């Protein structure tokens, strides 16, 4: 389960987030892609050793980031933590963190279901502020 923390952040304000991704196959974690929920700006990412990062604008307007391995990735019994900044939306709101996780064998997990799902999505919830 890839988690976006914190998971309570006030509304009009920039907030550092970290997103934690545990192995969870005993095989490499090669990239990551992240998209920004609706209504929340990416602004930076914080470099990490051994990942090149990337964003890239799609037509509807939205945002995803991409976490690359550059020296193996995330192995077994491993997990790594990724930090950035972004604008949380201006008003209250569930923001929904939908995350893509690329193993070495071209699979790839996507933390994109609701609260019963098996591969579920965190979630920030955005606080008024
Ligand atoms: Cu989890």
């Amino acid at each position: 389960h890839v988690s976006v923390k914190p998971a309570e952040s006030a509304a009009g304000s920039w907030e550092t987030y970290t997103m934690k991704v545990p192995s969870e196959k005993n095989l490499p974690t090669t990239k990551v892609v992240l998209k920004m929920p609706k209504d929340v700006e990416f602004q930076q990412y914080e470099p990490i050793p051994g990942w090149k990062v990337s964003t890239q604008k799609h037509d509807d307007k939205s945002v995803s980031v991409t976490w690359e391995a550059t020296d193996g990735g995330i192995q077994e019994g491993q997990f790594q933590q990724f930090t950035f900044v972004a604008k949380n939306p201006d008003k209250a709101e569930e923001a929904a963190w939908d995350a893509y996780q690329y193993y070495k064998d071209g699979s790839i997990v996507e933390f994109t279901g609701d609260e019963d799902a098996d591969t579920p999505h965190s979630i920030t919830n955005i606080t008024s502020a």
